RNA sequence: CAAGCCGAGGAGAG
RNA sequence: CUCUCCUCGGCUUG
């Protein structure tokens, strides 16, 4: 291993003591800096005859096996013994034993704190801070509100001041953040945002934050930045196709007499539509909450339309509809007025849209000038053409992926494409899995794919290789995706695009992260030159405020839903105002999922076969006799019983009927009791 | 590979 | 404070 000019400065009060935040730019060699500090504490506790471990602690599942591999390995295998843990091995079993081995520990964050509250909770064998003697971190910026790590650093504090209080001693451990930048926390003031760095410095009981300054330009050379760059468009056609929508729309609405007051095609309009469904069905009174639910689709296919093709929002309704009626096919295998009228109004124009849609007359602008900035690029670099995309959607990278792929002046040029989304099972979507994202970050750095589309999903955690062409298509999150995006293009002539429309307040937030970028480095050099009693008496103050935001916190929120009421309840079909099921009836599976196991229930419903796992049916999805998706099979001990879900039933107390909607099943106070075979059996 | 439970953070709009 | 979007983590059934 080798160690810079400048690594060496920033790291230097590390070394002994002094535990620090780091916060350099992007690519400096964070993880390099890093190792050479673990072996030299290994070295000294040695020499000391003191015995060392270092753990890392790290928020995504993937950079523990990366750094395992590409960093610690390749230097430590020879004098010491590592490890890399995770959700995702067999390790985490005997997680107190590994540390009676191994040195050198990788891990995902929240394995240590099970492990600590099961030692402090239960009778297991568990650990604590004591058998440490560093903590090495990743991307300090998200020690903020009850976030994890930040258990973790309030316990360390905690008994930090129970050894102040000692002192007026167990050795704690050293710690050592890490990260590009800490962030602003939403601070209209450069006070304010002082206050947020100093509240971090509390968190992770920093002395400093050593930015680097001295041996600058051998980092202006060694590393460089992109520029900068903004590109607009404006549009006033909708020439065919908006309209066409809005006049669908409004029929709806003056069927159903119901007062917006606010526009078509936003967000607040949406909001208005999931009250009013939820409380149509609070009441039981259809007519309002099915057209709810349509006109909802409705504005979801006008939003994309401001960025998207008609023809993707087209084919969003035609997969809607052609399910709707898939569903009441194997439902009546009685078509009350409401779907009829809808149904009506939709397939009559159904053709008309597919017409109006497919006009190249009026496309998009935005479309275009992605168009004549990829092309630039992919012009003049020439086969080291890396690209990225960033949006906000998923659906709007699998049209983006589409497009290209067909569209013959991307592929003319070698504009080799694939997508990325993230794994997480919500949203109406069929997530990506960690093995895909794996692979196409192996193809990328292979260069089999030129391009890729990606949400949030890439500005952190997972290595990416340099690259050329970022831009940005509709996303402005905060300072810390913009820098985060910022420190990835390196390759000379890189830059950084955003790329928005004219009458969507965008650019106005880019600039505004610009200056909270600008601002929170004022805001270090304020505190580096702090004097040393002020900073040590506000770390304190602030500590202190920590942890006593801590057990308030403890004491308003330790259950505050516990009536527990078996069967108090009648569960109804949120569609048809019908009875699914009483209280008594349902169980639970290994304290965790609901289910039913009478032939009543059983018979109700029906099973609709599986697209996602077309991409033999395991899980099948369930329906109602109205239409209404229920819940999934599921495989208990060979036993198809089929669970459910709390989001598309309704609740009725038997009492005095207030209805309510719950989204989930933590969020009711009644518990429900566990499965036993004794029933339907012997 | 599919299904689901819980928790966390960020952003928008209200 | 609520809704939506996005990401992440831990854990169970198969
Ligand atoms: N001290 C160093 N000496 C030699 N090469 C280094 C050093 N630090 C980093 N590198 C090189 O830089 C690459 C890895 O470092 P880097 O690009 O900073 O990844 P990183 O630690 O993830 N930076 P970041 O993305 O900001 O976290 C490899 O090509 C290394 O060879
Ligand atoms: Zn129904």
């Amino acid at each position: 291993l080798q160690l810079r000019p400048y690594q060496m400065e920033v790291a230097q009060p590390a070394l002994d003591g002094k535990n620090i935040i780091i916060c350099l730019p992007t690519g400096s060699g964070k993880t390099r800096v890093a190792v050479y500090i673990t072996k030299d504490h290994l070295d000294k506790k040695k020499q000391a005859s003191e015995s060392g471990k270092v753990i890392v602690l790290v928020n995504k599942v993937m950079l523990a096996e990366q750094l395992f591999r590409k960093e610690f390995n390749p230097y430590l295998k020879k004098w010491y013994r590592i490890i890399g843990l995770s959700g995702d091995t067999q390790l985490k079993i005997s997680f107190p034993e590994v540390v009676k081995s191994y040195d050198v520990i990788i891990s995902t964050a929240q394995i240590l704190e099970n492990s600590l509250l099961n030692l402090e909770s239960g009778d297991d064998d568990g650990v604590q801070l004591s058998d440490f003697s560093l903590i090495i971190i990743d991307e300090c910026h998200h020690t903020n509100k009850e976030a994890v790590y930040n258990n973790i650093m309030r316990r360390y504090l905690k008994q930090k001041l129970r050894n102040n209080d000692l002192k007026k001693a167990i050795p704690l451990p050293q710690i050592l953040g890490l990260t590009a930048s800490p962030g602003v926390g939403a601070a209209k003031k450069q006070s304010e945002a002082e206050k947020h760095i100093l509240n971090i410095c509390a968190n992770l009981d920093a002395f400093t934050i050593k930015t680097v300054k001295e041996n600058l330009g051998q980092l202006k050379h060694q590393i460089k930045e992109p520029c900068k760059k903004f590109v607009i468009a404006d549009d006033t056609r909708e020439n065919p196709f908006k309209e066409k929508l809005l006049e669908i729309m409004a029929s709806i609405q003056t069927y159903c007499q119901k007062s917006p007051m606010s526009d078509f095609g936003t967000q607040h309009y949406e909001q208005w539509a999931i009250q009013m469904e939820k409380k149509a069905a609070k009441d039981g009174n259809r007519k309002d909450r099915v057209c709810a639910e349509h006109l909802r689709k409705y504005n979801e296919a006008l939003q994309i339309n401001d960025t998207i093709r008609m023809i993707d929002a087209y084919s969003h309704l035609e997969t809607f509809y052609t399910d709707e009626k898939e569903k009441k096919f194997a439902v009546l295998n009685k078509l009350d007025e409401t779907d009829e009228f809808l149904m009506n109004l939709f397939f009559d124009n159904k053709k008309m849209l597919k017409k109006l849609a497919e006009n190249p007359k009026y496309e998009n602008e935005k479309l275009i000038k992605l168009r004549n900035t990829i092309l630039e690029q992919f012009t003049r670099s020439e086969e080291s053409s890396r690209g990225i995309i960033f949006t906000k959607t998923r659906q709007s990278t699998y049209a983006l992926s589409q497009w290209i792929m067909e569209n013959a002046k991307f592929a003319e040029v070698g504009v080799k494409a694939h997508h990325l989304i993230g794994a997480g099972h919500s949203s109406e979507v069929k997530p990506m899995t960690q093995t895909e994202q794996k692979e196409v970050i192996s193809k990328f750095r292979t260069g089999e794919i030129n391009l890729l589309i990606a949400t949030t999903v890439a500005e952190e955690g997972l290595d990416i290789k340099e690259c050329n062409i970022v831009i940005r298509y509709g996303l402005v999150t905060n300072e810390i995706a913009m820098v985060q995006a910022r420190g990835r293009a390196r390759a000379d002539e890189s830059t950084y695009v955003l790329v928005t429309s004219s009458g969507s307040g965008v650019t106005e937030r880019e600039i505004v992260n610009d200056f909270r970028e600008k601002m929170m480095y004022k805001a270090i050099n304020r505190v580096q030159n702090m004097k040393p009693e002020e900073y040590a008496h506000k770390i304190l103050e602030l500590q202190v405020q920590s942890i006593l935001e801590k057990k308030m916190k403890v004491k308003r929120s330790i259950a505050k839903q516990y009536n527990d009421n078996p069967s108090l309840i009648t569960l109804l079909c949120k569609n048809c105002s019908m009875l699914v099921c009483s209280g008594e009836n349902i169980h639970v599976i290994e304290k965790m999922h609901h289910v039913n196991m009478t032939p009543e229930f059983k018979g109700l419903y029906i099973v609709r076969e599986n697209k996602a796992l077309q991409k033999y049916q395991t899980n099948g999805e369930i329906i109602c006799k109205c239409g209404q998706a229920w819940g999934t099979m599921m495989v208990h001990k060979g036993l198809d019983l089929p669970c459910l879900k709390i989001r598309n039933f309704v609740v009725n107390f038997k009492n005095n009927s207030p209805k309510k909607q719950y989204k989930k099943w933590v969020e009711l106070p009644i518990r429900f009791p566990d499965l036993d075979y004794s029933e339907y059996c012997l």
